[PDB]
C-alpha cells in the first residue's frame, strides 16, 4: 500500500526475488558480528523479551525471532514479504516453536496483525545503512507498537568524513578513460570520455580500507527510530563542516553506520566502522571526480543530500568546498549501482 | 510488440537498463577476441560492404556499424533500445559519419527501416548462445533483408560434451552444509539443507576450466542464421549420444558456441571454445543431480531440452543415461540466474 505506492513492481519483485535466495539470507546470518550482536542485544535485554508480545520485520530465516524466542517472548509475529516466508516456517516446525513463533508472508505495510505488540526488532539496515528504503517499512511498522513499546534496534548513526585515496581515484579514472581513446579500432570514443566518467563516478564504491585514508573526524546523523516517521527518510539533508587534520587531496566521503539497542538492562551498539571487524556492510566510498585540495586546519563544508527514489534506494547529491580557496566539488551518486570492489 | 508479447515488462527494462551503461558495452568491446575478429570479418569482406546497405541489430556503442563504415558500406542502420542508442549518435557526429550511419533508436521489432538492406550485422550472442533470446531479435530482422541478402554471423554451433569435475560437484555441497548445523546461535538449520541444495544446482556455471575436464567429443547444434524462424527457438531440442573418451563419473554438460560469418571472400570463425582464448562469454556448465558413471567405450545418451521463458532466457532441462548400465540422471536448471564462479 504505502509500499506499493513508494515501490516500482519491476523493483519490488527483482528485490524480494533477490531474499529468496538461501545463499543471501547466509550472506547476513553468516556476518558473525551482526548475527551475534542481535542476539546478545536481545538476550541480555531478556526483560524487554521475557513474555512480551515481538514483532520481527522481515524476518528473513527467521533467525532474529528464534532470538526473541530464546530471550522468553511469548509470542512472535515474523513478517516476511519473499518466499524465504516459507522456509522460515519450516524452521519454526522443525524447531518445535509452533506454539510462539508466527510466520506471517506478506509486506509489514500490507498484512494484519492480530495485536499490538511491545517490541519490534528488526535487521532493516543497508549499505550506507540507508539503501533499500527498508528503513521505511520498519518505521512504518510502528502501527503496530503499544504505547512506550521498544524498538530494537532503537536508533541509527550514519558517519560521513572527507578521505585521500588516489589508487582508488585512479582505477575508477582508468576505467573511465577507455572512453577517452581516439581511435579504437580506428574509431574515435573520446567525445564519451565526460559520460563515462560521470557513470563510474555515480557509483558507490563499497569494501573496507585502512583508517589512515581519513582526513577528518566523522560527522554524524542521526535517526531516532522511537521516534522518525517514515517521511522523514525521503529527503535526508546532512550538513557537513569538517576541520582538516591532514592535508592532502581529498578524493570523496566514506560512510560507514552505527545502531544501538537500548534495553531496560544495557545498551548495545553494532558498529559497521572502519575501526571495527569488517561486516557484510563493509563501508561505502562516494569519489569525487574532481578532488579537492586541502590543508590541515582548512575547513571543508558542504551538504551531502539523500533523495529516496522509486527504486527502493537514493539519490545521491554531494556539494563540498574548501573554505579558504572556494574550490567547490558537486557529485551525484546512484545508491541503486554500487561497485563492490572487494 | 512481437517482442513486447514475449517479454515481461520488468524483464525488459532491467534488461535494457543494463545495456545503457557504457560500462557494460565496454565489457564486450575490451574482448579483443570478439570485437577483433568482428573487425576482421567484416573487412576482408569488404565486397559484401562497398557500396551496400547495411543493418545493425543492437549497435550499442555502434562499434559494428563503424566497421562495416570503414568496409566501405554506403547506409547503415544501426538500431538500439536502450539509452546506449544516444551515445552511439555522439559517437556518429564526433566521427563525422552521419552521412553513413543512421542511428534509429528503438527495438527492432518495433521501428521502421526506410528501406531494405543487403546484409544484416548483429552480435546477440549469450551465455550458451542463446541466453538473452536476442537471437530472436536478429532473426525478426529478417523482415528487412533483400531476398538473397546475408547475415553475419550467417550460422552458429552450440556445443556441449560430458565433463568430470569431482571438485565442483563436492562444493555444491559443501557450500549448502552451511545449514547443516543443529545450534546455529541456537537453532538447527538443518531442515533447509536440502532446498540449499537445490538451490545450488538450479544454477548454470559461467566460467572457464581446462579441457580434459571433457569426456566425449562434443555434439554439435546449429542455427542457419539465413533461413531459421524467430519460433524455432522457443523450444530447442539438443539430442545427444556420446561415446566416452574416458572413463570416470560425469557431473554435468559443459556448453560453448561457434560462429561463421560466410562472406562471398572468405568464411571466418568466432570460438568461444575451451581450447581457444578466453572471450567474455566464458563457458557454461550443467551439474548433474547426481554423477554417472561411464567406462570410455560406453555411450552417455539424453536430450538437452532448451524452453524459453518471458524473462529473456531459458529453463533448461537434462536427461541423461549411460546406456549400457541404464544408470540415469536429469536436472533443471534457470538460465536466467547463472553462477559466475569465475
Ligand atoms: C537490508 C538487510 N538488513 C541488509 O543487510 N542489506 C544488505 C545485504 C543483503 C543481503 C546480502 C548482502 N550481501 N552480503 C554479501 C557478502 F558477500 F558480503 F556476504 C554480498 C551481498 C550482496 N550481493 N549483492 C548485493 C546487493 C547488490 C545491489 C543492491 C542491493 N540491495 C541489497 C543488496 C544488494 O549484496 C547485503
Ligand atoms: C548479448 C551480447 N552479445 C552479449 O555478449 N551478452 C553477454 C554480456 C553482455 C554484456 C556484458 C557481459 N559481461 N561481460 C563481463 C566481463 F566482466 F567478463 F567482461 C561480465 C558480464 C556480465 N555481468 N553480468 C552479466 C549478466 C548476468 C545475468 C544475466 C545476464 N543477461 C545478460 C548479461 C547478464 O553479464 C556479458
Ligand atoms: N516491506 C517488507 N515486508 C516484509 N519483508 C520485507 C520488507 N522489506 C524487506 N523485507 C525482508 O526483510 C529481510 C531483510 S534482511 C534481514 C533478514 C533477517 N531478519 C536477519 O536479520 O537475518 C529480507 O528477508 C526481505 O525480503
Ligand atoms: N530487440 C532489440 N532491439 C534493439 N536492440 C536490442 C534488442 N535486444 C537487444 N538489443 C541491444 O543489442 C545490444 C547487444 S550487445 C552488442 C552491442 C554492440 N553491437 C557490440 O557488438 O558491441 C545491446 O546494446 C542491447 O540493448
Ligand atoms: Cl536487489
Ligand atoms: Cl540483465
Amino acid at each position: 500500500s504505502v509500499f506499493s505506492e513508494r515501490t516500482e513492481e519491476s523493483s519490488a519483485v527483482q528485490y524480494f526475488q533477490f531474499y529468496g535466495y538461501l545463499s543471501q539470507q547466509q550472506n547476513m546470518m553468516q556476518d558473525y558480528v551482526r548475527t551475534g550482536t542481535y542476539q546478545r542485544a536481545i538476550l541480555q535485554n531478556h526483560t524487554d523479551f521475557k513474555d512480551k508480545i515481538v514483532l520481527d520485520v522481515g524476518c528473513g530465516s527467521g533467525i532474529l525471532s528464534f532470538f526473541a524466542a530464546q530471550a522468553g517472548a511469548r509470542k512472535i509475529y515474523a513478517v516476511e514479504a519473499s518466499t524465504m516466508a516459507q522456509h522460515a516456517e519450516v524452521l519454526v516446525k522443525s524447531n518445535n516453536l509452533t506454539d510462539r513463533i508466527v510466520v506471517i508472508p506478506g509486506k509489514v505495510e500490507e498484512v494484519s496483525l492480530p495485536e499490538q505488540v511491545d517490541i519490534i526488532i528488526s535487521e532493516p539496515m543497508g549499505y550506507m545503512l540507508f539503501n533499500e528504503r527498508m528503513l521505511e517499512s520498519y518505521l512504518h511498522a510502528k502501527k503496530y507498537l503499544k504505547p512506550s513499546g521498544n524498538m530494537f534496534p532503537t536508533i541509527g548513526d550514519v558517519h560521513l568524513a572527507p578521505f585521500t585515496d588516489e589508487q582508488l581515484y585512479m582505477e575508477q579514472f582508468t576505467k573511465a578513460n577507455f572512453w577517452y581513446q581516439p581511435s579504437f579500432h580506428g574509431v574515435d570514443l573520446s567525445a564519451l570520455r565526460g559520460a563515462a566518467v560521470d557513470e563510474y563516478f555515480r557509483q558507490p564504491v563499497v569494501d573496507t580500507f585502512d583508517i589512515r585514508i581519513l582526513m577528518a573526524k566523522s560527522v554524524k546523523y542521526t535517526v531516532n527510530f522511537l521516534e522518525a516517521k517514515e517521511g522523514d527518510l525521503h529527503r535526508i539533508e546532512i550538513p557537513f563542516k569538517f576541520h582538516m587534520l591532514h592535508s592532502g587531496l581529498v578524493h570523496g566521503l566514506a560512510f560507514w553506520f552505527d545502531v544501538a539497542f537500548i534495553g531496560s538492562i544495557m545498551t548495545v551498539w553494532l558498529s559497521t566502522a572502519p575501526t571495527e571487524p569488517l561486516t557484510h556492510w563493509y563501508q561505502v566510498r562516494c569519489l569525487f571526480q574532481s578532488p579537492l585540495f586541502a590543508k590541515a586546519g582548512d575547513t571543508l563544508s558542504g551538504t551531502c543530500l539523500l533523495i529516496a527514489n522509486k527504486r527502493q534506494s537514493y539519490d545521491i547529491s554531494i556539494v563540498a568546498q574548501v573554505d579558504q580557496t572556494g574550490s567547490k566539488s558537486s557529485n551525484l551518486l546512484d545508491l541503486k549501482n554500487p561497485f563492490f570492489r572487494y
